[PDB]
């Protein structure tokens, strides 16, 4: 089958005296109308539809084993805040959660708080993005999206009656606090053209939004801005951080007439959160090291900042819950999670031992301090997620919940960490899952997936539609790479702006590590990644075509030069501290050299999937359809290459979770396919 072939409309794009040609620059169209654009994204569909037309029956066999292994009958554990007990309920055929609660001393009777159902009638979408009943349990202010543009409406019901409030608060975040009056709140407004939050007003309940006061303009764009408020109830929070920078005002919630008192005003590679309880400030602080201390304060003032925990070069610090008689902190070291609790009066120091070699652990939602019982997570490669309870003084743990999945047998899989020497000697984890009774070293397909930016960590954790490659015969691995954070704040900043290439060089280092210790048959590696993952997935076949049999690569950032020296694509202006400014010529260079647009060369590729989303505001569909083309124009292989591009509006990744499964069926059925 002739495949599809973009009109070449040469754009040439010079940036310090260097002209980068893009025929295919127009594919690009902000306004999605373009009929020219859509005819090229509808025939690399019709084309897919039609090369993966031979898979349908793979494609539901796996989509109802992914499904049949979940419960559709869902209810969360339920949770005390302020005296009453709080459940959701997801009911087969329901599209949305229903919210419950009732008095703590109650058991039998439960009212409805808000149902998703209920609120979508007549609605095209729904997405709940913020829900919260006043201190006095009398009012429930909900953030909710009925349009798909993530701009969130605020509205208000009276609990004793069920009735609504008529006013709306229009172009938020989703983002709002209560004063301690239960009718005053706080809520954040984002930009009209940008979308970006950026204001912060406070509202009367029962007023004409036209009456709320302006609080806080942000006037840096880079700066994020969200609302808390603290344990003690004290303070509402306004939160202003950009990726390195941070900056935190304090809102008197005993008070209606509160103006913002700085906190420490903000310092560039200062990042800074507080909370308050105990009469004190207790900060998570990068001042003194970039793996963060803690600090305890009576005032803002920096220099009054009394250490608790120090920062350490072996240990990154990434989260605290204060409680009566302890401190807890979320930790990462050697490449795994931990918690650590200490006695505010012994300082009695106790760790939460897990030995799976592959699993994570974090804080769960603990809204009452009042308590000697933590709920944490777990989840490993091996163990469905769990919630458990620790009462922190006997050190007595109970499991609260688990991930229910059918059709499984835990005892059936195995889970090891690898430590790979990546090729300039640093040691790159890597955390891998099999099927005991199908695996034979140098006969397993492998799938390697990897993110690699930001910081964000591909924390090994248990995966129900992962099954369906294990029970293929499939070693499925996550590479924690540089750019990442599995090892803390170093391991990020050694995979960003001037040593991007490290995560491209750690992820082919672990895939040639895992060949030559036959953990995978050489001529059946898959690798996947998404977003900046998609950006891994394309340097590393620009510069390695040769290792991966066959590759998936969602919503890929592929055309970073172009995109990175372009502050009307939305996200650009807030990116330049992950990959650089290209206007500065020592970014453009560096950028250039492994930006996969730009170096897509003559050769030979994998077998590859790429997938996009046409209507999604920030997604960028034109990058993977320009990489397609440029892909289609001069690789020197017959193997398939394919664009999916997701024309819907709608539904996202739950309640169209069905969607999220159909998305996944079609990936695993193209990779199993190419493994067979």
């Amino acid at each position: 089958m002739t495949p599809p072939k973009a009109e070449k409309r040469p754009y040439p794009i010079t940036t310090h005296g260097d002209t980068r040609v893009d025929d295919y620059y127009w594919l690009r169209d902000d306004e999605r109308t373009d009929p020219q654009v859509l005819d090229y994204l509808q025939a690399e569909n019709a084309f897919t539809d039609a090369a993966l037309k031979p898979q349908q029956a793979l494609r539901e066999t796996l989509y109802e084993e992914m499904v049949a292994r979940e419960n559709l009958y869902f209810q969360s554990v339920p949770y005390v805040r302020h005296g009453y007990r709080y459940q959701t309920r997801f009911e087969p055929g329901n599209e949305y959660a229903i919210y419950v609660r009732q008095p703590q001393a109650e058991s039998e009777h439960w009212d409805t708080l808000i149902d998703g159902n209920q609120r979508a009638e007549q609605r095209e979408f729904y997405t709940l993005g913020g829900l919260e009943v006043s201190p006095d349990n009398q009012k429930l202010a909900v953030a909710e999206d009925f349009l798909s543009r993530r701009q969130y409406d605020i509205r208000f019901k009276n609990l004793s009656d069920d009735s609504w409030t008529d006013e709306v608060l229009e172009n938020t975040s989703g983002s709002f606090e209560w004063a301690n009056d239960s009718a005053t709140v706080y809520y954040v407004r984002k930009h009209a053209k940008t979308l970006l939050p950026y204001q912060v007003y406070r509202h009367v309940v029962g007023t004409d939004p036209q009456l709320d006061e302006l609080i806080y303009e942000e006037q840096d764009d880079t700066f994020y801005v969200g609302l808390e408020k603290t344990t003690s109830d004290r303070f509402i929070l306004i939160h202003l951080s950009s990726t390195t920078t941070s900056e935190i005002l304090l809102l008197d919630a005993d008070r209606a007439d509160s103006t913002p008192q700085m906190f420490v005003p903000r310092r560039k590679d200062h990042e800074y959160g507080i909370d308050h309880y105990h009469q004190h400030f207790y900060i998570r602080s990068n001042k003194d090291g970039k793996n963060f201390g803690l600090y305890q304060s009576e005032q803002a003032d920096e220099a009054q900042w009394q250490t608790l925990i120090a920062p350490r070069i072996e240990v990154m610090l990434e989260g605290f819950s204060l409680f009566r008689d302890w401190l807890v902190v979320e930790e990462r070291s050697e490449g795994l999670t931990q918690l650590r609790q200490i006695h505010w009066q012994s300082g009695e120091v106790k760790r939460i031992a897990f030995d799976d070699p592959t699993y994570t652990t974090w804080l769960a939602y603990n809204p009452e301090p009042e308590t000697e019982l933590l709920r944490y997570g777990y989840s490993s490669m091996t163990t469905p997620t769990t919630l458990y309870e620790l009462n922190l003084d006997s050190d007595e743990r109970v499991m609260l919940k688990q991930q229910e999945v059918k059709n499984f047998t835990p005892e059936n899989y195995r889970s090891e960490r690898v430590w790979v020497k990546a090729r300039d000697g640093v040691e790159v984890p890597v955390s891998l899952v099999y099927r005991h009774d199908s695996f034979a070293r140098g006969t397993n397909p492998l799938m390697v997936y990897g993110y690699g930016s930001y910081g964000s960590s591909m924390d090994p954790a248990f995966s129900a539609s992962r099954l369906s490659l294990l029970d293929r015969g499939f070693v499925f691995v996550l590479a924690h790479i540089r750019g990442g954070g599995e090892l803390g704040q170093l391991w990020y900043e050694d995979g960003k702006l001037f040593k991007k290439q490290n995560t491209f060089n750690d992820f082919i280092d672990v895939t040639e590590a895992l060949i030559a210790q036959g953990y995978g048959d050489a001529k059946r590696v898959f690798a996947m990644g998404g977003a900046a993952g998609g950006l891994l997935m394309g340097a590393v076949i620009n510069q390695a075509p040769e290792l991966f049999n066959g590759i998936v690569a969602q919503v890929p950032f592929v055309d970073v030069v172009t995109t990175m020296l372009d502050e009307s694509i939305p996200l650009t202006t807030g990116e330049y501290d992950e990959w650089g400014n290209p206007n500065q010529q020592a970014y453009y260079d560096y950028i250039l050299q492994y930006s996969p647009y730009d170096q897509v060369k003559a050769q030979d590729y994998p077998h590859m999937l790429v997938t996009t989303g046409l209507h999604d505001s920030q997604v960028q569909y034109w990058e993977p359809a320009k990489w397609v083309a440029k892909l289609r124009e001069l690789k020197t292989d017959d193997r398939q290459l394919l664009l999916y591009t997701d024309m819907d509006s709608g539904h996202g990744g739950k309640s169209g979770r069905f969607k999220a499964y159909e998305d996944i069926a079609l990936e695993y059925a193209f990779i199993l396919a190419l493994a067979e």
